[PDB]
Parts: structure tokens; sequence; C-alpha cells
């Protein structure tokens, strides 16, 4: 129940917590909470507790807290245990503590479902396909555009990769989690934490939302079809609540196929009523989407060639699947079962699990990870960790380097714990590692940079250069967190977000990759809480 | 609709009552809970979300109010809801208990996962310790496995001598018997979710392994793809909503899959999609699983249980029973409440057709395949809701215009039919009328002569066999049910199903003459229902 460096990246169900619920009746031995009391506790539960314990209280990273279990424990125990407080989220009073203890002793209702009728009611096509351009009608350099989340403003900025000019600021769902691009690079898809999806046509003279839809109450992932021949055919979104994924028309967003992720855990084979959808990727080898289902530890390969006779492969992997990426060849999916410190590898060509390996670190959090050619080991993919300062390398070349394939080849320290994103590009000799969640302001405001060319894999700890990103941005207020490297199309410049509060000063910092010197500082009154940044070309092509 | 009398034995605690509702005591609530599962959940659902009967969740029931609930339960309505109070089935006090129970929030029904299955799993004779060849002198392929429903037993009966070879104790109300592809192993599943596996090669065949796969179950099947004989068995449950693939030699539970998910058409989450018929493909190493409420047919590939390949086919809601055509390539199944037959191509793994039978509530069992003299290969079903028999063409290559089209429909004895039957060596098509309200019809079977069918649009005549009268049984109300042939297809057996404290029988009819051959009677023959010949079941010959 204490804040760690790796227990802050747990779901916060703040959109779902805005829904009012009814107070249940209380069985003998338990006291009922009033309407107000129950809702107040429920809002606290959904915001701060459901991430680890579940909205249904069947347990996730934290153990189940169902009524039968909590009534055996008793109020006093619950009261005392909750008095300490709970692990903080991303950067309780006496009355609240009692509310939570009492709430846990009552029978929870399941939040509303969100099916086809609800999706179709939210589904709006602003510009039908026939009314859209048939060629690019603006003079922008679309492939070198960066789509940047302006988190708390419920907007995104589209920024020129070469001139750093903000080309447009568009209204979207609240706190967009990620931007994804169609395979052709024409269509930009964004998903808000509230399950709102916007689809934007980059060919319009003034790009804007051409279609929108809501796919759930809580959602974090979206992806587009990337198999050759299937460009622009489909998009897919994944939700935390309800536990489901939805395949939508790539041109209109019409919801075509909704699949529940409720099911059995892979290992103990017990029913789990809240298996959240985490990362979603798209295969380059088959016409399939790659869907991580967290609590059950299943990776789904979903064939989108026929949605009525639906072929899937449900791969037993490891529990607590979160994020991941494809290797350099784009054949193998490498993903973190973070709470179990493991990297699961799937062969997307053959449709099967190939390996599961412990990184030796605490809570691997790769993002999409970093693929590079290690001077001694050959092709490798890398991840950093939230729980410690380590960077781990896994071999990704079964054909050319069989002895190194799917083995952890090295592990070495970077700036500190609380890292979220590691980054490189084929044209760069550098490996960048952030330390976003580190409690030390100077560490959280800097990035470690390793010289891949100097790496020998002799067992020593490779040295790194420390780039003072937040210092370069010149922000005197607060303790801004630096997060997520993203390259430009040419792989010559790498951008970082200098993420401060909504009413505080933020920036983007552009680093010249060849020299590791400051290239440019992006500041604008409209640049509020900049977080994720996605270069059109690097996102459409999965170049990382 | 089903009766979930196994969930009723579970004792639950009295839930709380929100503002504006009375609470029931522990005893009252438990009494109401038992009634709810024993008599109500079939139609209304375990979770009260509604199946054939409307949803009875607290949000809906509280708007209706106590008086409305009391009245509806007392008097019922013409649209399929029994008059519990005025019929005397429920006392006045029990009616009120049920109305009050419906206003309260139900305690979640118990799940039944791997830990629970493994705890119930018993291997009486390890594979190594079993015979290596048949150690009895029985003609196993001509043996019949007969359910003695209310006695929680089955009877192994010799197909030629009609001798009851053995009466074995199994789960309560075994629903069906199924055979492994080699014909060695006999699998039975009780309504309670209890599975028994019996080794027919033993000197005295008995249960060699057993396991429980859920609270309420109706289906079991064995792997029938060439090369996969005896490898797996699969069981399907009504509750929890799931199927489980088990080791074909030990019953070890290997893979449990939930069937909770989205309806095919409106795409709305359904929390209780019951598993209905389960068949086994002869074209791929797959199981064919009907999921009723969501209208999905699952093709589950058992070649790799860790990297599990399935095909989830959108079909039609209310899927129940069905069978393979004569070629064993196409699965034809009744989406019964919608009066449709759904056809799946098991080779290509896709839906090929959905056709209305023109009848009310088709109920084929596994159906009846034959070569119609003018139409070609056809598959037939009778109906629960009317007296009709419908034929569908099953030959897309050889009779293209006729394929997957209803080619003819004609009357048999009356409504309430459950099973239609034929065999490749017979020229006759037998149709029961088990649930008909008239005793003369419920105790008789219609027999059509396939050779005389002209498909000229006229209705084919049938002979009426007085099966119950042949048995010498009038006492109570004996209902005749389900034709099953012997291995040679020269005799057909029917069950004369009477009450547990009444006299039942099995009637053996000579297929060549359509005359009474033999009547099987025994004090042990309590409530005989399903009968399965070893050879015809192992080979899917129907
Ligand atoms: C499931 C998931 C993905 C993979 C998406 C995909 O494959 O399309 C992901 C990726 C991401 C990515 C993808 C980067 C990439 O290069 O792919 C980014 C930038 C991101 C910025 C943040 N994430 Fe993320 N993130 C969650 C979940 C996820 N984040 C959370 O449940 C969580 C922990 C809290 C929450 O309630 O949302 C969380 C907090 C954050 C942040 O505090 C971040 C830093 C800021 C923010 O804007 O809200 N998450
Ligand atoms: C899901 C299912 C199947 C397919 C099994 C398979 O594929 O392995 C089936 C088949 C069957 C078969 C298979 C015949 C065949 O030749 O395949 C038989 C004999 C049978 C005897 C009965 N069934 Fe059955 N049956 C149900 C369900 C099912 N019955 C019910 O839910 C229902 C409607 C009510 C109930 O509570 O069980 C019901 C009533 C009956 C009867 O009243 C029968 C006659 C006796 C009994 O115990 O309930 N059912
Ligand atoms: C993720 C970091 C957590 C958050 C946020 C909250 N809890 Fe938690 N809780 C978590 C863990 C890792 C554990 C220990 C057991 C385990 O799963 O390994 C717990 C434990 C509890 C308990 C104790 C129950 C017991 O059986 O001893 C309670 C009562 C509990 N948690 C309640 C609770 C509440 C009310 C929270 C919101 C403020 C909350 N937890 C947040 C992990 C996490
Ligand atoms: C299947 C034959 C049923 C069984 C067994 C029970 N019920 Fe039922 N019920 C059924 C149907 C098809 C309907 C629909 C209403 C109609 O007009 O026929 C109902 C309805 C009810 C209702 C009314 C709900 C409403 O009007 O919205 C109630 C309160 C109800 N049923 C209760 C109930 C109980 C308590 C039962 C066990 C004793 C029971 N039903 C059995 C079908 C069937």
């Amino acid at each position: 129940h204490k804040t760690r460096t790796d227990n802050r990246y747990e779901p916060s169900l703040d959109n779902l917590a805005q829904q009012d619920v009814a107070a249940p009746g209380a069985p003998e031995g338990v006291s009922a909470l009033s309407d107000a009391q129950y809702n107040e506790a429920n809002k606290i539960y959904f915001e701060r507790c459901a991430g680890c314990h579940g909205v249904l209280r069947k347990g996730a990273t934290g153990k189940a807290l169902t009524p039968d279990l909590t009534r055996d424990l008793g109020f006093d125990y619950l009261q005392s245990f909750i008095t300490y407080g709970s692990p903080a989220g991303m950067p309780l009073s006496a009355e609240q503590v009692d509310l939570m203890a009492n709430y846990l002793l009552l029978d929870p209702a399941a939040p509303p479902e969100f099916g086809m009728k609800e999706m179709r009611e939210s589904w709006k096509v602003h510009v039908a396909p026939e009314d859209r351009p048939t060629q690019q009608e603006n003079d922008w350099d679309l492939e070198n555009l960066f789509s940047v989340t302006l988190r708390d403003a419920g907007q995104i900025a589209l920024i020129d990769g070469a001139t750093y000019e903000i080309k447009s600021v568009l209204d979207t769902g609240y706190a967009v989690h990620i931007s994804r691009l169609s395979a052709s690079g024409r269509y930009l898809f964004v998903i808000g934490r509230d399950g709102k999806v916007n689809m934007i046509d980059l060919w319009m003279k003034e790009p804007t939302t051409v279609a929108e839809i809501k796919i759930g109450s809580e959602a974090r992932s979206i992806e587009t079809s990337k198999m050759e021949g299937w460009e622009d055919k489909y998009a897919i979104a994944g939700a935390y609540w309800p536990p489901q994924y939805v395949i939508m028309d790539g041109e209109t967003l019409e919801p075509k196929k909704i699949q529940s992720t409720r099911g059995m855990t892979y290992d103990e084979q017990e029913y789990h009523p809240e298996p959240r959808v985490a990362a979603i990727l798209a295969s380059h080898y088959r016409p399939e989407f790659i869907v991580n289902v967290k609590e059950t530890g299943k990776i789904l390969l979903v064939d989108y060639t026929d949605l009525d006779n639906l072929k899937t492969t449900e791969i037993s992997a490891e529990r607590f699947l979160h994020d991941g990426g494809l290797d350099g060849s784009h054949r193998y999916f490498i993903t973190a079962a973070n709470a179990r410190n493991k990297l699961v590898v799937i062969d997307t060509k053959e449709g099967k699990l190939v390996a599961i390996e412990d990184t030796g670190g605490q809570t691997p959090h790769p993002g999409r990870g970093a693929n590079f050619v290690h001077p001694t080991f050959g092709p490798v993919w890398a991840t950093s960790h939230m729980g410690d300062d380590s960077v781990a390398l896994i071999g990704t070349d079964p054909e050319g380097h069989p002895d190194n394939a799917w083995k952890i080849l090295d592990s070495f320290p970077a700036l500190g714990g609380g890292s979220l994103f590691i980054k490189t590009h084929p044209n760069s000799q550098y490996l960048y590692v952030d330390a976003t969640l580190n409690p030390e302001a100077e560490i959280s405001g800097s990035v470690a940079v390793f010289d891949i060319k100097a790496m020998t894999g002799d067992g020593s700890d490779p040295e790194f250069k420390t780039l003072p990103i937040a210092e370069w941005a010149g922000i005197t207020e607060g303790q801004p967190r630096v997060v997520q490297g993203e390259f430009n199309k040419d792989g010559t410049e790498v951008w970082f977000s200098v993420w401060n509060g909504k009413d505080q000063e933020s920036a983007l910092v552009v680093v010249d990759d060849k020299t590791l010197e400051l290239k440019h500082v992006i500041k604008d009154e409209r640049l509020v809480t900049p977080t994720g940044k996605f270069n059109v070309y690097n996102t459409m092509t999965d170049t990382y």
C-alpha cells in the first residue's frame, strides 16, 4: 500500500468514476452506506483503487476484495489497513477511510456494459468518404508531421517536423493516450481515456475530425491494419471497461465486430470477469491484429479477413501483459508481462509463443521498445524498467544469431528507476532512456544516452551521456517530468516532452541526434501538458 | 426449457435489501433460492437476465413492484408463464417468497474452474492398468447404452439378445451417451455436470475415470478426426457458461473456455450463453460447439491447446441440437426459437446457409440423412411446435439447385415431436411425438416409406406404430421417445418413458416388416430415455 517507482502506472478509472451508482442493501452483520456515502466511496474506489483491485473487486495486481473475503477480515482490519493510504498514481482522511472500509463490506454492482447500440448512437460521420479529397489538398509534409497529445486540454497538436511550426490544434477526447496512423499515412486516429475515438483526414485543406465514436467507458489503445493489401481497411480499439475490443471500418469508424475479453486465466484456468485490453499492435505477416489481454495473460491474434466467420488464435502467455513492440524484422512480438518481470515473445508468422524470459529487472516498461544492431550480439530489442534503473537487451535473430535468440544478453544501469520509454532509430547510433517517474527532479528531468557503437557486451556497464532536457527547456516553475523520445522521419532529430501541470509551463525539446546537442525548444500557450508524440512515418511503419 | 435443479442444492446467504424493499430471512431466502433454480432459472436464466422468459433483475422487478410480481406468479399468462399459485404447484406463501426474492439482488452463482474440476477428478483405473485387448465376449459395436434417467444409471444392453448386460451408476439424469472413435470408451454426462468414462474392454465394464465440469450440463463428445482417435473428450455446460476439453484416456481437464460474450446480431454482451449441442468434425481436428444465446458456432482446433485456434461463426440465436449430413462435411443445426436451420461447412470453416423450415421450433436431435428418390441427398427434422417434417437438400455439388433449400414439408402424427430417425440400410423414416398432449399420439410413432416419396408436392402417407400399446403399458402416461438403430440397421428401438414409480419399457421394432420384435422390461428399467448404439454413435451414422 505504499508508493513505489513501479506501482504508479496502474489504471485510474476517472471517467467511469463520474457515473453515479445506487447504494446496495446490507446483509446481517454489515451496515449500509447512504446514497451519498456509497457514491463518494465508489468515486474514490474507481479513481484510486480499481486499477489494482478491479471495478468488480476480483483482483488484478492487488488481491481480490469481494464481500465474502472482506467480511471475514472485518471492518477494524480494513479500517486500519486503509488508514495508511494508497500508492499514488501518475504525477485519505478519517472520514474517507471509514467510507472505504464500509464500501468494501458491501456487494458491488457491475458498471454498465457498452455494446453496439451504444456505440452506434455515439457514432458520427462528419465528412462521408465520398465528400473527402481524393488527393492531398494541403501543402504539409505529412510524413514528417508529429501528432502531440495536449493531455488535459483534450486536444492534439499537429507539428511540422522540420520547421517546428504548430500546423493545427484539434479538439479530441479527453487525455488522448496515443495517436496511431493508418498504413497509408492518410488517416490519424486518436483515443481518449474515456473511450472516445476521433479519426482525422490529413489530406483535407484544413485537417479535422471526419468521424468519431465511443467504444467504452475506459480505454487506452487503438491501432490500424498493417498487413500489405489491407491498408486503411480497419481500425481496432481496446478498452479497460468494459473488457472488450472493437474492430471498426477504417474509413468511417462504423463498429463492425465487438469481442468480449472476459474469460479464463491461462495458468490457473479460473474465470476472470475483468481482463483489460492493454497494447494492440498489427501484424505485418498476416492480416491480423495483436491484442494483449492483461489479467488472463492471453495474446490474441485476430484475423480481420472475415468478421462473420472469425478466426482467432488465443495464445497462453503470462499474466499482466501491458506494452510491447515488434522486432526489427517485424515478425516477432515482444511484450512485457510487467508485474511478473517477463518478456513474452510471439512469432506472428507461425501464430505461436516462442519464449518467456525474466529481464532481471523490476517491472519492464518498453513502450514499443528499441530495436538496434548490437556490435557483438547482433539484432536486439531493448527495454527499460519502472522499478529499477536497468536496461535489458534480448536477442531477436533466430536465423543469424541462434545462440543469442530470445535470451537476455545484457542488463545495465541508466539514470534511475521510474523509466517509461527507451528509443532509437536505424539512422542513429544512440539509445535514449527516460526516467519520467523518478522522485528526484534532476533525474526525472533528464535522459540517458548510450552509444550503441561503443557497446561490446563484455559484462561491464556501458557509459552514458546525461542530457539535461528540462534544463534546456528553461522552465523555472515546478518539477517537470521528461517523457518519451520520438524521432523524425529521417531519424536525425529526437523529440522529448517536458510535461508540467495544466496551469504551468511545458515544452517540447528537440535534440540533434548526430551531436546530442539542443536543436530547438517548442513553447506555445496552446502547448498544455504535452505527453505522447507520434511521428506520422515512424508510427505508420512501426519504425522503432 | 431446462431445469437447473443442481444449482438449487447450493445453500446461499440472505442478501441485503435496499431502501423501499423488505429483506427475507436466511431460511426464507434459501427456500426461495432453491425454488428459483429448480423451477424458474430454465426460462429466466441463472442470473435472471432472461432466456425464454423475460429478465427478472432487480432494476426491472422493483419498477413492476411486489403486487405485479405476486399476481404474475400466481396467475401466470397465456404467453408461456405457468400459473404457479392457482395450479397449486407453489403454495400461497411460496408465491410471496418468490415475489420478494425477485426484488432482491442475487448472490453471484458459483464459478467452476480448473481447481474445482481437478478436485472432483478421479482416475479409478490408470491407463497402464487397463486391458490391452477386449476381455469380455460382448459384441461391443452392437451394444446399446440406455439412460435410466431418474435412477442416475445407464443400462448396457445387448443389441441382438436384448439382454441387460449391466446396470452402471453414473451422474443423475444422464443426458447422452457418446463413444470414442475406436469404440472402446463410453462417455456419459449427467445433468449435474458429472462425467463418467467407462472402459468397454474390461471383463466387467465400469467407470475408469470421472470428473465434474460444471453445475448444469447437457453435452459431451469425443474427437473424431482421423488420427485423433481417443485423444480428447469435450463437455459443455449451461452453468457456468463454458466448455472443457479433457484428456481422452484419463479425463484430465486440459482447457476450459468461457462462452460469455457478444450476441452475433445486435452485438450486446450476454452473461449466460449456454453450451448446447457439441459435435466433432471429420474434416479437421476440431470440435463443433453450439453457443445458444449468442448464436455462435465455435470450431475449436484441438491440435494445440496453448496457442488455441478457434473460428467463431455468427449464425442465429437459440442454437440447440443438430447433426452432420451424410457426407459428414456440413453441420446442420436448429436455431429453434427462430425456426431456422443453420448450415456450416466444416471443411472451409464458414456459414453457408440459414433457412426457415416453415415449421414451429425444429427439433432434429442429430436428424435423419437419406437419399430422397427425386430430390437427392437430404437431411430431415421434425418439430416440437407443430406436426411438420422438413427436408433440406445437402448436396451442393451434385444437386446444386436443391442444396440448402427446404424441398418439402409434410405432416406426421402431431406436434410435440423430438426425434426423427433413419439408417442407410432402412427405407423407413421414423418420427416420434413425445410431448403431444394426446396419449394415443404420444405413445405412437409415424413411419414414412422413403422409397415411395415422389416429391410431387403431395404429403407422403405414413404408417402409425402403436409403440406404447405394443409394450402393454397404459398406466400413468407413458411417452414414447427417440428411435435408435442397431449396428446392421435392421431393427429400431424406442423408449417407453413412464414415471419413476411406473412401468416403462424399450420396444424393438423389426425394420423390414414394421412389426413388433421384442419388448424389454425389467424392474431396474427406471425412466428409460436416450439410447445409443455403440457403432452408430461412434461413426455418426444417422
Ligand atoms: C495500455 C496502454 C498503452 C499501450 C497503447 C497502445 O498499444 O496503443 C500505453 C501507452 C502509452 C504511450 C505510448 C508510447 C509509444 O511510443 O507507443 C504513451 C506516450 C503513454 C502515455 C502515458 N500513459 Fe500510457 N498508461 C496506461 C495504459 C497504456 N499506456 C495506463 O492504464 C496508465 C497507466 C494510466 C491511465 O489511467 O491511463 C497510463 C499512464 C500514462 C501516462 O501518465 C502517460 C505518461 C501520459 C499520458 O498522456 O496520459 N502511454
Ligand atoms: C443441449 C442438449 C442436447 C444435445 C446433446 C449433445 O449434443 O451431446 C440434447 C440431446 C438429447 C438427446 C440426444 C438424442 C440423440 O439421438 O442425439 C436425448 C435422448 C435427450 C433427451 C431429453 N432431453 Fe435433451 N434437453 C435439453 C438439452 C439437450 N438435449 C434441455 O435443455 C431440455 C430442453 C430440458 C432439460 O432440462 O434437459 C431437454 C429435454 C430432454 C428430455 O425431456 C429428454 C427426452 C430427457 C431428459 O433427460 O431430459 N436430449
Ligand atoms: C496498486 C498499487 C494498489 C492500489 C492503488 C491500492 N491497492 Fe490495495 N493492495 C495492493 C496490494 C499489492 C495489496 C497486497 C496483497 C496482494 O495483492 O499482494 C493490497 C491489499 C489491500 C487490502 C488488504 C486485504 C487483505 O486481504 O489483507 C485492502 C483492504 C486493500 N488493498 C484496499 C485498497 C483500497 C481501499 C484502495 C484504494 C485507496 C487500495 N487498496 C489501493 C495494491 C493496491
Ligand atoms: C418457462 C416455461 C417459465 C418458467 C418455468 C417460469 N416462467 Fe416466469 N415467465 C416466463 C415467460 C415466457 C414470461 C413472459 C411474460 C408473459 O407475458 O408470458 C414470464 C414472466 C414472468 C414474470 C413477469 C415479468 C414481466 O411481466 O416483465 C414474473 C414475475 C415471472 N415470470 C416469475 C417467475 C417465477 C418466480 C418462476 C418460478 C416459479 C417462473 N417465472 C417460472 C416463463 C417461465
